[PDB]
């Protein structure tokens, strides 16, 4: 699991980047969609691509729980449910995290050392960890 | 969460308790309805008081997974609405915690070093945490 200062990093810094939501959130989207195209087919509707506004939100809010995941696993289930709805794979994770962190350094500006960006980094994937073996457990009771 | 250390202690000592499953369990219950009569009520059928002999080897096998305790999540689910079906309160965790440590002491004799037993009473805590976060859900899920 996650060391304690990478723990005091997230809980520290997690209100500045709720904060800045606007700024997460947009500049998050912006990326995904221009810098990996493969996923605008899994936002399309139907008639602009759907841009799910709390996607990030929701992360930082997983991440405020960091210290209690079970928490959160009622939101998580339902989210789940949409994910494996809309084919949303674990190789998918790294380039939301990605594009999360690339958020997150813009809008720390001179906040964002090296040592900061690598705990929201290691964060995310602790809490990308735990939607993908529920939705690995959704998909596999699926065909039951 | 816990350390690394923890995590070794438990990693590293998991297969012998597991070994010797049988002297856990049975210990275990022996302790557990002696010292606390308070208990017996639920696992009462109906006629001897019912032993959900996979209680603490349950435990163990969580343990093993303590790195990624969201895999044992269908699992933990279903035992969760029996425990709240049966009146399962986070107050009783920690009496079945201290069962468990007299049981894994008893199998350790030698091995059982203060920092091993105090690794397995944090490991037990964050199991517990969990069975304890999803049971309070699923009360309050039961008043809507
Ligand atoms: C920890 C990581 C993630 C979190 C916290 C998260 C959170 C969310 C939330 C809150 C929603 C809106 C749910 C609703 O209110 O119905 C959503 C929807 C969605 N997410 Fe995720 N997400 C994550 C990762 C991903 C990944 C890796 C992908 C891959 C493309 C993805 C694709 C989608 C899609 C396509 C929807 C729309 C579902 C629909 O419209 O039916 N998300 N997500
Ligand atoms: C991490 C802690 C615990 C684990 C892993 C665990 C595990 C289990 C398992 C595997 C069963 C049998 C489920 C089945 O196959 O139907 C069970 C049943 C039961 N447990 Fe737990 N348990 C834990 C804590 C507790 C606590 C704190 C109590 C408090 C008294 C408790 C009381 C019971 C009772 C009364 C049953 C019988 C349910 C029934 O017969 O309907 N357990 N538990």
């Amino acid at each position: 699991m996650l060391d304690q200062q990478t723990i005091n990093i997230i809980k520290a810094t997690v209100p500045v980047l709720k904060e800045h939501g606007v700024t997460i959130t947009t500049t998050f989207y912006k990326n995904l969609f221009a810098k990996h195209p493969e996923v605008r087919p899994l936002f399309d509707m139907g008639e602009s691509l759907e841009q799910p506004k709390a996607l990030a939100m929701t992360v930082l809010a997983a991440a405020q729980n960091i210290e209690n995941l079970p928490a959160i696993l009622p939101a998580v289930k339902k989210i789940a449910v949409k994910h494996c709805q809309a084919g949303v794979a674990a190789a998918h994770y790294p380039i939301v995290g990605q594009e999360l962190l690339g958020a997150i350094k813009e809008v720390l500006g001179d906040a964002a050392t090296d040592d900061i960006l690598d705990a929201w980094g290691k964060a995310y994937g602790v809490i990308a960890d735990v939607f993908i073996q529920v939705e690995a457990d959704l998909y596999a009771q699926a065909v039951e």
